[PDB]
């Protein structure tokens, strides 16, 4: 092909975001099923696309069509040829351009369970292609202020609930499909069927995106970027998405791609051995580790303020590796090439929040302060290979690149490290108090086959003072904090439900066998309202 | 004047440092004895009463080995009988076998499964073991075991492992034990020493809190006189109120009640503690806002030790300008405020008096409940008409809220503390779990931890929720909740509560860590 994207090179399903929390579960759906999927905001001009979508899913948003500023997407959707398919929002946006009747009911946006049949369409009972394999008793998350009173101009219906008497409806000739609930998340738990019988049923996508098949076409992708004589410079830290990207540069290059490995001295115990173990042996990638371990700790003596510390972390972990960066060029030097690439670990998500529609407000521009500082003062260019990928599809990636599943299964690990999960001032003791006390923790919930059930888990060290009894003397030591939760939809994560006996046992090895803890703490707190990490 | 010991049949235990010492006293009151505890190296010659009957409690010791702890000889001539337990058995195997019969093996601790010993052709059991005659699960300390009966004394109970399990003397009432009859882990051991107190000891079973009313209330009366003024501190909590109650009931309005508001106290509680304690119970109350003399005084102060002693610097100030301030009303016509009361309890005096090793190195105060255990006093509200709702709620410490604010104690810290105790409790009383919680409050974390506001990060400060379930006065077990009520807390007291961006629930035990958080 002349362009090697995914979207150019795969049938790709468009969906234009009107804001709704769920926009981004209709991709990874696609993607979970078989299609590639991409999302835009709804003010996309669709005439600057540099690829024909197979079809376009409008998704929902908290709006009412017909109000003051409701946002609206380009009027060419339907004009394009494709398949159409309105979710909630989208069946407000379908009837305000196609029926251009206000028939939507402007009741509150409430949602909730609903049970619903497929309309019959004929005497024998014939049912739409968009629920095959959906035509009776489908639990649907309903969004009630999308209901319509009046069938929009040349559509019929196609689905039914209790109240909502046009719950689904469908063009009598155009393929413009709209339905009032949620197919993306999981209260629909059908809606997966749904969202492939658009794609694939009605939109002739092929659902042939697999990471089986992109691992190859990825590495062809880098290789005829990067070249046969340029160098690419990386940075590993042991997580999965590094070490996925890292490998995936070394089967294209080889030796001329150069992982660097920062050292903080906040990571794990014994984790810069064992990661650099298994990137530079059992992958056989081109690390060099750097220990920086005493101008952190010594630069975070002193900085109580989590917003200076994140400063700190960040600005010297870029002046350290810019350091590293230049001396591996000079060994290019002596080789005779040059590094002309960086290696960043972007995901699709992480451009996902960037260009997610805000609502009537103001479209976000002008990517990183370590990705700058390589592209001026070092004159690289950047490589993203994952900027189209999602986390369960980097999981994948790397399994097929020879990686261990054990490895690929790891839980997040934030760039600080342990500095993050210690509020306030971090000093070389309390990051090695909160070390162990993370090892107990980690360890018990291994041992307890609760791993991979967990999609994040750490212990914090908390420097506020409560009281023990060590013997008889009355003594104030440091409190241990644990956390863990457990995505769903890759949102709403709550904490894990330990079992009470679970929770006891391994505070009281923690108390036990950590020094300067008094107290140990579980973290109840669920995402929506708090944050996974601490800082 | 009239103690309790000497006009009830008293059981006398001598504590050799176990943990456990404090639950043969507990036990005996719950089947009717009363009991008090002393260290072992009291000598039996300076006791004010002469106890019914003497139990030699355990201990971390081999009674052979240098500096080893022992009784007062005259124990086994005082004419009433004795009752070892585990290292009491050592005891007694020391001062009347002369040898050496003690196994000496580690200290380690198991179940096991215990059968009276047969004495008769026709199935006859000592009458320690009087309803423990076959398969009596014990908690069995093996560091005791002997290896030979002391010189005088028979096998009365066997274990699978340990033939001399129980022992009993040939004529004199002396008998051992190899197990702790006063831990759960045995629980038919207030049937042992039910046995040991009224059968063999011949004391009264009728220590009732009904019967101590009208003794205690005839007690304070001679104490104080009839034209003496008492002072005293109101909490709310239970202890304060029974005692308020009890001198209430004894002197009148010669008693005065003071209810001191440092500003740590939960939302609205100083004017229910106030329609309480005037209006129901009739107690002559005063109440003194000093809230803003505690938060003035406690701002600056970070470390959790000068809190404390300012808390209770402050506290004393107030009362001794209260009671001078009751002496100079003309109303009163030359009164003296002369007594303090102060509720203190009878496992506060065991703490001051257990045995701890072989070193073993102006206002009156009445303490009417210095004899009573915690579950003795919600019993004496009863008897003395107090709610039974009143008597059922958790304690509340003297500091209150400034010592559940880890660090600075600051006015706003202290309202968002207010805000989210009153989430937690409200929660846990809907979901009927009140009384079957020992403590339960929220404090709050200075330390700060990342939010979303809309969707700018924030940093605010942190709740520890704290609810514990107790038995013993020293042990407690972080409260089971469902992990669904759990999180439905922590999403309410984050969405209810400002300045709060995470909920903390603590995991830890008492036999490791402490209740209170400061």
């Amino acid at each position: 092909a002349e362009e090697q994207n995914p979207s150019a090179t795969f049938d790709t399903i468009l969906t234009l975001d009107f804001g709704s929390q769920y926009t981004h579960l209709i991709t990874r759906r696609l993607r979970e099923i078989g299609v590639y999927s991409e999302m835009l905001p709804c003010t996309q001009k669709l005439a600057d696309l540099p690829f024909k979508p197979k079809g376009i899913i409008l998704s929902g948003g908290p709006y009412s069509v017909y109000e003051d500023g409701a946002p609206h997407a380009d009027p060419a959707v339907f004009e394009l040829g494709v398949p159409v398919l309105g979710i909630c929002y989208g069946l407000q946006e379908i009837a305000y351009r196609l029926g251009k009747d206000n028939v939507v009911a402007g009741t509150a946006r409430e949602y909730g369970h609903a049970d619903l049949n497929a309309q019959r369409l004929d005497n024998q009972g014939h049912v739409d292609k968009l629920f095959a394999g959906l035509e009776e008793h489908v639990k649907v998350w309903m969004s009630h202020g999308d209901k319509l009173v009046k069938l929009p101009e040349g559509f019929h219906t196609i689905a039914t609930t209790a109240n909502s008497e046009y719950a689904g409806i469908a063009h009598e000739t155009k393929p413009v499909y709209g339905i009032q609930f949620h197919p993306e998340v999981t209260h629909t738990p059908d809606g997966a069927k749904l969202l492939r019988n658009f794609a694939v049923d009605i939109c002739g996508a092929n659902p042939n995106w697999t990471m089986s098949k992109f691992v190859d076409q990825e590495i062809l992708r880098i290789r005829k970027l990067v070249g046969e004589t340029d160098h690419v410079l990386g940075a590993v830290s042991g997580g999965v998405d590094s070490t996925v990207a890292a490998k995936l540069m070394k089967e294209a290059i080889g030796d001329r791609f150069h992982a660097v490995l920062v050292n903080n001295g906040c990571m794990r115990l014994n984790e810069c051995e064992t990661v650099a173990e298994t990137l530079n042996k059992h992958l056989g990638i081109n690390l060099t580790v750097v220990d920086a371990s005493k101008r952190f700790l010594d630069g975070l003596k002193g900085v109580t303020d989590p917003e200076k510390k994140r400063m700190f972390i960040g600005a010297t972990f870029i002046d350290v590796f810019e350091e590293e960066a230049e001396k591996i060029e000079a060994l290019a030097e002596n080789s005779g090439a040059k590094v002309k690439w960086f290696l960043q670990g972007t995901l699709y998500p992480d451009v996902i929040e960037s260009i997610s529609f805000k609502g009537p407000s103001a479209t976000i521009k002008t990517v990183g302060a370590l990705p700058k500082r390589m592209i001026e003062g070092q004159g690289m260019k950047l490589i993203e290979p994952l900027r189209e990928l999602f986390k369960d599809e980097v999981r994948q990636l790397g399994r097929e690149l020879g990686i261990a599943h054990e490895l690929v299964m790891r839980h997040p690990f934030p760039g600080p490290g342990i500095a993050i999960r210690v509020l306030g001032e971090v000093t070389p003791e309390r990051v090695d108090i909160a070390r162990k006390a993370d090892h107990i923790f980690i360890s018990m919930i291994r041992e307890a086959g609760l791993y991979d059930k967990i999609s994040q888990a750490y212990a914090a060290l908390d420097p506020s003072k409560a009281v023990g009894v060590m013997g008889d003397k009355r003594v104030y030591a440091e409190i241990i904090i644990l956390r863990a939760v457990e995505t769903t939809d890759f949102m709403t994560a709550r904490a894990f439900p330990f079992d009470n006996e679970f929770l006891s046992k391994c505070a009281t090895r923690i108390i036990n066998e950590v020094h300067g803890v008094s107290r140990v703490l579980y973290d109840i707190s669920s995402k929506p309202p708090a944050t996974i990490e601490m800082e």
